[PDB]
C-alpha cells in the first residue's frame, strides 16, 4: 500500500495478525530473543537496549528515576529508553511495565487507592472498574504503558504476606473484581473472542492477571511455597478468575513463584501451555516473575541453563530477567543454536509479544503524551479513592452492650476530642506495602490526608482536636474529651516480609487502645492487610472499624465515622478466633469464625 519504501508492519491500517507475521518474518534470532527479554531500568542504557534488541523494561518496587520525580521526569525517562529501542534496525518499540496495583503507587503524588482486600469488602465491581480507569490515566501520566495488575490470587490463609493483594478468600468475589481489567485496558468490543489481548489505545494500559496459578493456596500461607490441592480444587478455587480475565481480554499473564503439588509454576508446561494457552485459548503473552526462572532450581540460580530451557519449553514468552540479561540472551541463543529449544517456540513467544504491542497501539504511539502528566494525583481520582476507602470499611462493633447508645456516627461538634495511636497520623502506614517503596514506608511519603488531617477537615470549627500518639491513661482521663478516635494496626509489608504466623499487631497498639478507651468513649480504627487477633482490641473498644489499607485519602475513614455516609462494607475474608484454626475458609467443615465472611454492621448517614 503505496510508497516504494513501504513496510507492511509499519502500516497502521493493516490487521494486527498481518503486521505481526510481516514483522516476525523479517527478524533475526537476536531480534527475536531481544523481544523476549525484559530488563530493569536500573541496568538499561541506550546502547544496551539497542545492541540487545530489548523488548521490554520494568520498574520493580521502588525503582524510580529519583525520589520525588515529577510525571514529566518519568515521561522523559521512558521516552529516553524508547528512543533507543526505536533506533534499532526494525524500530520495535519497547513496552514499559510497573506495579500499579493500588494506583500508580511507585510515583510521588499519585493517588493511592485502597488495597485489594478492602476493595473486596465493597462488593462493588463498578467501583473497581472506575479505579482501573483512573489508574490507567495516572500510569499513562508517567509515560508507562503496562501495569502488573490485577493480582487475582485467592488468598486461602491470611498468614500470607500478600493476603492484602487478594480481593477475597472467595473466588466468586475475586471473579467479580476482574472488572479492574476493562477499567485498565478499556472495554472489549461486542464480538470479542475470549483469550485475545485487548487495549483500547494510548489512554489505556496493558494489564496482567497474576500470579498464575494458586499463589494464594500455599502451605501455611508461606510466600512462593507449595500449593497442595487436587486438580478439582485448583480449578474450583484458584483458576476461575483467569477465565474471567480471558473473557475481558487481559493482555498478559504473569507466572507465580509458587509450586503446585511440587511442580514449579515457571516449569509447568501442562498448566502454562496445556491449560492457559491451549484450553483457555490465551493469545496474549505470558511473562515470568522477576528471577522466577532462576527459582525453578534449589538453590535458586544454581543451573541457569536449565532454568532457561525449562521455562521457555513450559511456554513462557517474556522473561522478567530482570538484571542479568547478557547471560539470559547468551544461554537462550545457545539452546536454539543447539536445537534444544525449537524455532517454533521462539516464534510463538515473539508472535504473542508483538500481538500485544500492535493491538495496544504501541507502534502508533510509542512515546509519552505530555498533556497526560496532569492526570497524576488528579482530584477527581482522589475523590474516587475516598469513595472506595469509605466503602471498604467494615464496622465490627458499635457499642459494648446491645443497650448502649451507638457510638458511631460521631458528632462533628464537641468541645474537645482526642485523636490517638500510631496509625492516626502516618500516611505510609495507612497505605501499606507497594507505596513509594516496595515494602512501603513510614510517615509522609507522598501526597495525601492522614486520619488526623481528615478529622481536622471534618469537624466543626468550635471542636478542639488534640493529637497524642501514645497517651497514658491519666492524660486521657484528665483531658476533658468528648470521645476519642484511636488508630492502630500493622506496619507496611510486602511479599515474604509479610508472612506472619502470629498475626498480632505490634505494640504499642493494644496498650494505647486500652489507655484511651479506659478514659473516654472510643472508636478504634484498625489498619491491617488482613484479619489479625482482635478480641483484646474489641473488648476495650466502644466501636471498632476494620479499615484495611485505605490509601492516601484518609477522609474516606472520617466520611463514615462522622455519618456523612453509612457503613456498608462486608468482610471479604473470614475473621478467625485464633491462628491455630488456620487455614479456615467459608464453606469448610469445622467453620468456627469470630466473624464470618460477609459480616458487617451498618449505620445510616446523619
Ligand atoms: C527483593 O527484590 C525485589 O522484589 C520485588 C518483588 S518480586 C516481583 O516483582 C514483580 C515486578 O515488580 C511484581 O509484579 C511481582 O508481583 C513480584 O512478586 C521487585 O519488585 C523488586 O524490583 C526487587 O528489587
Ligand atoms: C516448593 C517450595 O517452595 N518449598 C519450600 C521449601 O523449599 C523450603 O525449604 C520451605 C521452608 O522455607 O518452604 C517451602
Ligand atoms: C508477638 C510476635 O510473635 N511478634 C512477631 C514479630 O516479632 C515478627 O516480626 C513477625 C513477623 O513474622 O511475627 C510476629
Ligand atoms: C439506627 C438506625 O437508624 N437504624 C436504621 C434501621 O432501624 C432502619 O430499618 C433502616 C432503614 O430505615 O435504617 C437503619
Amino acid at each position: 500500500h503505496h510508497a516504494a519504501d513501504y513496510v507492511l508492519y509499519k502500516d497502521a491500517t493493516k490487521p494486527v495478525e498481518d503486521r505481526v507475521a510481516d514483522l516476525l518474518g523479517r527478524m533475526t534470532l537476536a531480534e527475536k530473543i531481544g523481544q523476549m527479554t525484559q530488563i530493569e531500568r536500573l541496568v538499561a542504557t541506550p546502547d544496551v537496549l539497542r545492541d540487545n534488541f530489548i523488548g521490554s523494561l520494568l520498574s520493580g518496587g521502588g525503582s524510580v528515576p529519583r525520589k520525588g520525580a515529577t510525571a514529566k521526569e518519568w515521561q522523559d525517562m521512558v521516552d529516553g529508553f524508547q528512543k533507543a529501542c526505536m533506533s534499532t534496525r526494525l524500530g520495535i518499540p519497547m513496552i514499559y511495565g510497573i506495579d500499579a496495583v493500588h494506583g500508580q503507587n511507585n510515583v510521588y503524588g499519585a493517588t493511592i487507592f485502597p488495597h485489594n482486600v478492602g476493595l473486596g469488602a465493597t462488593r462493588d465491581p463498578y467501583l473497581v472498574k472506575r479505579i482501573g480507569e483512573a489508574t490507567a490515566l495516572e500510569v499513562r501520566a508517567t509515560g508507562i504503558q503496562y501495569a502488573f495488575a490485577p493480582c487475582i490470587a485467592v488468598c486461602r490463609d491470611p498468614r500470607w504476606g500478600r493476603c492484602y493483594e487478594s480481593y477475597s478468600e472467595d473466588r466468586r468475589i475475586v471473579q467479580s473484581m476482574t472488572e479492574l481489567i476493562p477499567g485498565l485496558q478499556g472495554d472489549v468490543p461486542k464480538d470479542f473472542t475470549s483469550g485475545m489481548p485487548f487495549v483500547a489505545g494510548k489512554n489505556k494500559v496493558a494489564a496482567c492477571a497474576k500470579h498464575f496459578v494458586g499463589d494464594g493456596g500455599t502451605v501455611d500461607g508461606i510466600n512462593e511455597n507449595n500449593t497442595i490441592i487436587n486438580r478439582e480444587g485448583l480449578m474450583n478455587i484458584h483458576m476461575p478468575a483467569y477465565k474471567n480475565a480471558m473473557d475481558k481480554g487481559v493482555s498478559t499473564v504473569m507466572i507465580s513463584y509458587s509450586s503446585w503439588n511440587g511442580v514449579k509454576m515457571h516449569a509447568n508446561q501442562d498448566l502454562v501451555t496445556g491449560y492457559l494457552k491451549d484450553t483457555l485459548k490465551f493469545k496474549g503473552f505470558v511473562i515470568s516473575d522477576a528471577e522466577g526462572i532462576d527459582r525453578i532450581t534449589t538453590p535458586a540460580g544454581s543451573d541457569y541453563s536449565y532454568s532457561v530451557k525449562a521455562s521457555i519449553l513450559a511456554g513462557l514468552d517474556m522473561i522478567m530477567v530482570p538484571n542479568k540479561y547478557q547471560q539470559f540472551i547468551s544461554i537462550l541463543t545457545g539452546h536454539v543454536n543447539g536445537g534444544v529449544i525449537p524455532m517454533s517456540r521462539i516464534d510463538d513467544a515473539v508472535t504473542r509479544i508483538l500481538r500485544v504491542k500492535f493491538t495496544m497501539g504501541l507502534f502508533e504511539n510509542p512515546y509519552a503524551d505530555p498533556a497526560m502528566a496532569e492526570q497524576l494525583g488528579k482530584q477527581e481520582h482522589r475523590d474516587l479513592a475516598r469513595e472506595a476507602a469509605r466503602k471498604s470499611l467494615v464496622l465490627l462493633k458499635n457499642g459494648k452492650t446491645s443497650t448502649d447508645a451507638p457510638l458511631l456516627p460521631l458528632p462533628k461538634k464537641a468541645p474537645k476530642i482526642l485523636v490517638a495511636g500510631s496509625h492516626a497520623d502516618n500516611l505510609g502506614y495507612q497505605c501499606g506495602g507497594w507505596t513509594i517503596e516496595w515494602q512501603g514506608d513510614t510517615g509522609r511519603t507522598t501526597v495525601g490526608t492522614t486520619i488526623l488531617e481528615a478529622v481536622k477537615a471534618a469537624v466543626d470549627p468550635s471542636t478542639v482536636v488534640v493529637f497524642a500518639e501514645n497517651p497514658d491513661a491519666e492524660f486521657v482521663k484528665s483531658g476533658g474529651f468528648s470521645y476519642a478516635i484511636v488508630a492502630v494496626g500493622e506496619h507496611p509489608y510486602t511479599e515474604t516480609k509479610g508472612d506472619n504466623l502470629n498475626l498480632t499487631i505490634p505494640e504499642p497498639g493494644l496498650s494505647t487502645v486500652q489507655a484511651v478507651c479506659g478514659g473516654v468513649r472510643c472508636a478504634t480504627v484498625l489498619i491491617s492487610g488482613r484479619p489479625v487477633v482482635v478480641q483484646p482490641l474489641l473488648a476495650a473498644s466502644d466501636a471498632l472499624v476494620a479499615a484495611w489499607l485505605p490509601g492516601s485519602e484518609g477522609q474516606g475513614v472520617t466520611d463514615a465515622l462522622f455519618g456523612d455516609f453509612g457503613f456498608t462494607g462486608r468482610l471479604p475474608r473470614t475473621w478467625f478466633k485464633s491462628v491455630d484454626q488456620l487455614p479456615m475458609n467459608v464453606g469448610d467443615a469445622h467453620y468456627d469464625p469470630l466473624f464470618r465472611l460477609g459480616y458487617g454492621l451498618t449505620t445510616n448517614a446523619t
